[PDB]
């Protein structure tokens, strides 16, 4: 029934403007579960595109303008019918201000024009909220979408991390990462790397990841060593290195993947070229996914998934998201009967699963 806004009570971990970042928070006092929403929104890999971000989606930049409710949807609901998963648990929404997919961990330089401290909000959201009965949690799980499902494979460790540095070795740090699972693939057709929805996945990461000065996993950052940690921002990369529990959420055919990769369906005939660049792809992340146990990735093109109101309704081999989700809590209490974990669609073509959303 809404979230509250708090800004940071740590006036220095800001958005990128500088202003305070913050959380939404809605308590349950009888339950021990937290969830902590990561929000996405792509990134700004350098100053004339975090400019312009700046001129029309400053909210992603600043809270100055955000409101101070907002409303749980999807996983973040507590209306069983809307989540039937876990619509009983302390409901957290951090809002993505610092355009640096959650990676930021360095204070404003007065040499830089913005500050990039992804990283460090999402420590501070968690020690702020130590002393708001995160201090008697069960389990915390780490979620998000898009630019925050990434985020959640960045930060889930970093958090296991600080709460056993902190004191609070019996908390049980999850990780759930929607629609954050990308491919550094080779584009349809190639594009300059101009701006931020055209330029090819690589060639993204490879830059923002300097320009924000991100930090990733540390036994990621180890395997691919000084100048090579961009690739610790695709998941089938990092995935294989994180120590916490994380269940993959992510469509075959994910939109952001596709407009990266510059392909544009628009119910226009698809040419021989393309039909096996979309099967291909598909089939790569579906590799990708073949030895992530908990995961959920249906044969759909769709941008996103966890916090819409109607998350509900997809299923892969007749079982629901909000069910698989439920497998895996019992799975942390091998392959349980009757419930089960691992749902990646095998059919080769965006909607061949029926069940796909056709808004
Ligand atoms: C506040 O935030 C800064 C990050 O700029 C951090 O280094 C510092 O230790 C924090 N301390 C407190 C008490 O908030
Ligand atoms: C890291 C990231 C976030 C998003 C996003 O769409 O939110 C995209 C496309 N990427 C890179 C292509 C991997």
């Amino acid at each position: 029934e809404d979230l509250r806004l708090h800004l940071l009570l740590n006036t220095s971990v800001t958005c990128n403007d500088g202003s305070p970042a913050g959380y939404y928070l809605k308590e349950s006092r009888g339950s021990r579960r937290w969830l902590l929403f990561l929000e996405g929104g792509w990134y700004c890999f350098n100053r004339e595109n975090c400019d312009s971000r700046y001129d029309t989606m400053r909210r992603l930049m600043s809270s100055r303008d955000w409101p101070r409710t907002r409303t749980g949807t999807g996983i973040l609901s507590s209306q069983p019918e809307e989540n039937p998963y876990w619509w009983n648990a302390n409901m957290v929404f951090i809002p993505y201000c610092s355009s640096d997919v959650w990676s930021g961990a360095s204070s404003k330089s007065e040499k830089n024009e913005y500050a990039f401290m992804g990283a460090l909000i999402i420590q501070e959201v968690v020690r702020e909220l130590l002393g708001r009965g995160l201090s008697g949690a069960k389990v915390l799980l780490l979620a998000g979408s898009s630019a925050g499902g990434t985020g959640v494979l960045l930060n889930v460790d970093r958090v296991a991390e600080q709460l056993e540095k902190l004191g609070y070795p019996a908390i049980q740090v999850r990780g759930l990462a929607d629609s954050g699972w990308f491919l550094d693939n080779k584009q349809y057709r190639h594009t300059d790397c101009v701006d931020t929805i055209t330029c090819a996945p690589t060639e993204a990461i490879r830059r923002g990841i300097r320009y924000w000065n991100g930090v990733v996993p540390e036994r990621c950052r180890r395997q691919f060593q000084e100048g090579e940690e961009w690739n610790c921002f695709f998941g089938y990369k990092v995935y294989p290195t994180l120590r916490s529990p994380v269940f993959v959420v992510q469509w075959l055919f994910d939109e952001a993947q596709l407009t990266v990769d510059n392909v544009h369906l628009t119910g226009q005939p698809v040419q021989e070229g393309l039909r096996l660049y979309i099967q291909n792809l598909g089939r790569e992340l579906r590799h990708t996914l073949k030895d992530v146990p908990a995961s959920f990735a249906p044969a759909c093109l769709s941008h996103e998934i966890i916090i819409r109101s109607h998350w509900t309704d997809v299923q892969v081999k007749g079982t629901s998201l909000p069910r698989a989700l439920h497998c895996w809590d019992r799975s942390l209490h091998t392959p349980l009967k009757g419930c089960p974990v691992h749902l990646v669609d095998s059919c080769p073509w965006p909607h061949c699963n029926p069940s796909c959303p056709t808004g």
